[PDB]
């Protein structure tokens, strides 16, 4: 049937659809998923909020907004998860406390070659603002833009990644801190905890 | 009261908030919007579609996703947008044959500073697939990509936005053409017409 390998143990191959954490035989649309089962246990998908997941294989940046399900036992990376009818559709990668991503298509993504540049990831705290590389309060923010605002951009050498409740950020910068790019995702999401 | 400024006639100011082709004293979420009305006519926006919407002032990308109403009227740049409630909440900005944009806080949005780069907007036909800076049938894609995998990536010159009516992706391509960095939104848009 379909096949599904864990990226932390090796099993990235290039010629296979890859998702946060998995290469596998098959390319699923884990979006319409509501209840999954893993070891003929059931659990809910949580509904409007998600996880940002990613895995870094070869000098290839992997990462999306993935559906998580609520699930109190601990699970493993690899563990089996089925659909209600029997079908392997993904296998356990990334956790959050109780929150487990599903892996697959997903919402929204970011795919990046990785060579020359960093990426980081942050959780974004409720009411603060973004600029460049770091996160504060508004007001605070709008005078480090204020004091970068002058500069002449440099080229870009790192991705940040911005999770929070209601929005989700993608910023590019220089090698001062400058802002070059800002993409925003109108999603909320959490990060995996390792 | 709330002021709204257009882009097209000089009305950028870049200490007022910045949205696709207007510039406020205020900052509305239009997302909440079901229903608009111009001029005491009552417009539907439309539901899961979009308008991908840019602005271009100094040196300045603005681009969002906006929610959009359908009206067979012919509207002009800067006509007044209420809601059922006679307040104003954004003025006309950009218009796709009888699909009007409503400009404000809207989706997925892009602010990039066009330093030493350039951005260019594309239809994206439904089933067809994209490699940097071009798309075409999956199968003449997936050949490209294989002669592209090669090249060593080099720095960001070109931005490409591609807008599909299920789909919106962002692609970044260096010198020679090579694919750098995709962003994908799970939404689907047109393009405003000139």
């Amino acid at each position: 049937m379909a096949m599904f390998y864990a990226h932390a143990f090796g099993g990235y191959d290039e010629n296979l659809h890859a998702f946060p954490g998995i290469s596998s035989t098959v390319a699923n649309d884990v979006r319409k998923y509501s209840v999954v089962s893993v070891y003929n246990k059931k659990y809910n998908i949580v509904k409007n909020k998600y996880m940002w997941c990613n895995s870094q294989v070869n000098k290839r940046y992997i990462g999306a907004l993935l559906p998580m399900f609520e699930c109190n036992e601990y699970l493993q990376i690899g563990d089996p998860i089925h659909d209600l009818e029997g079908n392997q559709i993904s296998i356990v990668t990334y956790r959050h406390k109780n929150y487990y991503a599903l892996s697959g298509i997903g919402y929204e993504s970011l795919d990046l070659c990785l060579e020359g540049v960093g990426i980081h990831h942050h959780v974004l705290e409720t009411g603060n603002a973004v600029y460049g590389k770091v996160q504060h309060e508004y007001s605070t923010i709008k005078e480090k833009a204020k004091e970068m605002n002058a500069l002449k951009p440099g080229p870009i050498i790192d991705y940040h990644v911005w999770i929070g409740d209601c929005v989700c950020q993608v910023t590019t910068v220089d090698v001062h801190g400058k802002e070059i790019m800002r993409m925003r995702f109108k999603r909320g999401a959490v990060l995996p905890i390792p």
